[PDB]
């Protein structure tokens, strides 16, 4: 195979080799078997074997890592990651729906979310193309994790519509890879995590890169920095417009109408909770209209727009 050959070889590779990752990875639905993956991937590991030039920072074979950092550099947040209030009753819930009402003076639709526990994450895109991942620290400045989540497979190296936007969300440890990973720790002599949130934040610590693409992260994106780019008027608008530029979002969400269908929302999760595959420890309620929410503000701590319910 010539360099001409492999040049044009490779990228049809990438491109194809990317489609099956998107719909395992972000889709969570194969559309073809293993073995055909296997297949293409191992043609293209000859070609960047044999042309190492050819070798792209979106090429499916970087998800294995390979650097090792000898720390993390500083990562600013000009538009500030925010924590969110808490509620613990069905009374906080309610009364944070009053004060709602009260400030916007009509009754307000609520986007509703499952709380993922994890580590909220911020993800930097240029021309589609993935340039900063960072954690988000004290909310104005985090680590700079990018090489980390290079190997985070669901997170996109390059999307597919050359946009430019930030998006944020959370990176956590499935259940069964918490599990794998604890024994893993067991067998080595090592300390456990105590939960998936602490086996995620130290996952995205360690410094070399091929062990990080070992930890089984995953993602669920729910948020963008700057609406700029996009269209969404609405937080459910937002999330349907982040699957639809390639990031993977939570299947779980339900706009409510009312406060009571809200509440409906929390019990139904409350017992679902168990079977679902990775851990929640609540439900985000937020209010959905973007217009509305730039109109409650922010407190110095949250946005006056949500509310997260705490399970007990
Ligand atoms: C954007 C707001 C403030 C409303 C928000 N903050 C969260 N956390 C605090 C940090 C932060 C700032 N910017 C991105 N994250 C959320 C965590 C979850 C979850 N744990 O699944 C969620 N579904 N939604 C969340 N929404
Ligand atoms: N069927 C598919 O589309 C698809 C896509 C990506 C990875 N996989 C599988 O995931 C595993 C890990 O492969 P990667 O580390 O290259 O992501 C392999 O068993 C591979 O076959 C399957």
């Amino acid at each position: 195979l010539t360099l001409t050959a492999a040049t044009t070889r490779a990228q049809e590779l990438r491109k194809q080799l990317n489609q099956y990752s998107h719909e395992y990875y972000v889709k969570d639905q194969p559309s073809v078997e293993d073995y055909v993956y296997d297949r293409l991937y191992k043609e293209l590991v000859d070609i960047e074997t044999e042309f190492p030039d050819l070798i792209t920072p979106d090429s499916p074979t970087q998800r294995v890592g390979g650097k090792v950092l000898s720390g993390f550099e500083k990562a600013p947040h000009d538009i500030p990651m925010y924590s969110l209030n808490d509620g613990f009753s069905k009374e906080d819930i309610f009364a944070f729906d009053e004060r709602v009402r009260k400030a916007i003076g009509k009754p307000v639709a609520y986007c509703c979310e499952l709380k993922i526990d994890g580590l909220a994450i911020s993800l930097r895109y240029e021309n589609g193309v993935f340039v900063r991942g960072a954690t988000r620290g004290d909310g104005t400045v985090g680590e700079n994790i990018t090489e980390n989540l290079r190997t985070v497979r669901s997170v996109p190296m390059r999307l597919t519509e050359p946009i430019s936007v930030e998006v944020r969300g959370e990176c956590y440890m499935p259940k069964q890879s918490f599990v794998a990973l604890n024994e893993e720790r067991e067998e080595n002599g090592q300390d456990i995590f105590a939960n998936p949130r602490n086996a995620a934040a130290g996952s995205l610590r360690q410094l070399d890169t091929k062990i990080v693409a070992k930890r089984n992260l995953n993602t669920f994106l729910y948020t963008v920095a700057d609406f700029g780019p996009m269209k969404a008027k609405t937080q459910f608008e937002a999330l349907e417009e982040l699957s639809a530029i390639g990031f993977r979002t939570n299947p779980e969400r339900q706009l409510c109408q009312s406060i009571d269908e809200v509440w409906a929302y929390i019990e139904e999760y409350h017992e679902k909770r168990s079977t679902l595959p990775y851990e929640i420890d609540g439900i985000v309620i937020k209010v959905n209209e973007f217009a509305l929410q730039d109109e409650l503000g922010f407190t110095v701590k949250a946005p006056r727009w949500a509310i997260a319910y705490k399970f007990p």
